């Protein structure tokens, strides 16, 4: 019933991230649905970028392990990177499941690839890629993951998440046996687990949320992303949450961040009726 | 040849206009364009606010006098109120003239009006208001002041301009003459004093503009604001440029950032042949 959010600026136009869904009300909305919440403000940032990031992340993942115990952690960022400072840090050290909503898997190793970190970060909490990163960054076992809403990946992942055995749900799945069921069995195949969802705003169809790095047709539906954060929600296990991805200068009236604080809601309790 | 850009995100969401700028490859183009550019960052900000407007207007405007004689200062920001500082510091202690461009202009005392101290710079610039403001940004004699693309004024205003005796260029007067005609017209008012132009956004017309703080429709097209912008450009005087009121939030796809890059370009040389 406490609520921490803190933004991670991080681009390395998704570095706006964070101020476009504090101006999306995240914050009222969530008291105006019963939370106190305290806003820790932004974590300071100063392949391709490797230190710098597992820096800021690292500073990310001190911070949410310090905070007082009982409260609910949002992350509003840009990178889907800062995942693997959040997913660590707000995991307190429990064996924790991850439901990672995202178009993709964000799960490459320096093997299998761009060489874009922010399409490394889930594979690195499940232990797989450079050091510098897993070492400070692995929090997860493979089995505990479970993706959702998945329309797009690379060879190389598509091995690497079949040989590691990570539950996914790519959107042939998701238009076969409807959003209702893919969120039952994600409940279930994370069963006893509190659950840290990660919420990349690529997931939603394009015509929809705009404004996001890599857009990519045919995503789940505005009433689709709901029935899932509420699903979820019910539950009572979801214990912390990222919303990333959202970039201000691809939106249109700034509602691909409307669209995430609304889903934040959904998935902290707010029902219709 | 030398060129500094300086941030001032302020909103007391403009206060994201600078990334917005910065984004929309302002820097570059200018370098593309032959200019040796630097970017200062951004100045710190944290009735209505007065004495933070004051504090952050004073850091401004010191900041751009300091600059070294002969760097050209652009200032990106969010609230028009940022102007009182930039257009003093950038004045140096010397006469300037003031083409503001906007559809309002920003020339209300608290005595005339909206609270609000974004809606004053101006007047304040002209010497008119607040003590606390005018005492430290008074910059500017009336009579060296030129409003052009107005089409939005309260009450009072229409009568402190009237007094003032500062030249007014709404809309109609525009729509009668044309902006070249406008153009010699502006030049000649302020015949050999350096010039200063601060561009407000909301002068575009909304159709073109989405995101600005104030849309007013019947604003400018684009090729009148690059005219425009040409021609100030071939006086050979303009020395400053502000670049205001640019909302992302309320933008679409960064139009209203790149519809000002452009804008700047012009005013710096930039042409067709």
């Amino acid at each position: 019933e406490r609520v921490a959010v803190v933004g991670v600026p991080m681009d390395l136009g998704v570095d706006m991230g964070p101020s476009a869904l504090r101006y999306a009300r995240l914050l009222e909305q969530l008291e105006d649905l019963g939370y106190t919440v305290e806003d820790l403000g932004d974590v300071p940032v100063s392949l391709a970028y490797l230190e710098e990031i597992r820096a800021a992340a690292l500073v990310l993942k001190e911070r949410l392990a310090a905070l007082p115990e009982g409260v609910f952690p949002i992350v509003l960022g840009g990178d889907h990177s800062l995942s693997m400072g959040s997913v660590a840090g707000a995991a307190r050290g429990r064996r924790v499941g991850v439901v990672w909503v995202d178009a993709h898997a964000d799960f490459n190793t320096p093997e299998t690839s761009s060489g874009n970190v922010h399409g490394m970060p889930l594979a690195v909490l499940s232990g797989l890629g450079h050091p510098r990163l897993t070492e400070v960054f692995r929090a997860v076992d493979p089995k505990d993951v479970v993706l959702v809403g998945v329309r797009s990946l690379d060879p190389g992942e598509k091995r690497l998440l079949k040989e590691a055995g990570v539950r996914v749900y790519t959107m042939h799945e998701v238009d076969r046996l409807g959003v209702a069921r893919i969120a039952e069995e994600v409940l279930k195949h994370l069963q006893g687990l509190p659950l840290h969802v990660s919420l990349d705003a690529d997931v939603l169809d394009p015509t929809l949320a705009p404004g996001v790095g890599t857009p990519v047709p045919g995503g789940l539906t505005y009433r689709e992303a709901h029935l899932l954060m509420e699903i979820l929600a019910e539950s009572g296990r979801v214990q912390s949450l990222d919303l990333v991805e959202v970039n201000p200068i691809l939106d249109e009236r700034n509602r691909t961040a409307e669209m995430l604080v609304g889903l934040a809601l959904s998935l902290l309790g707010k029902r219709i009726f």
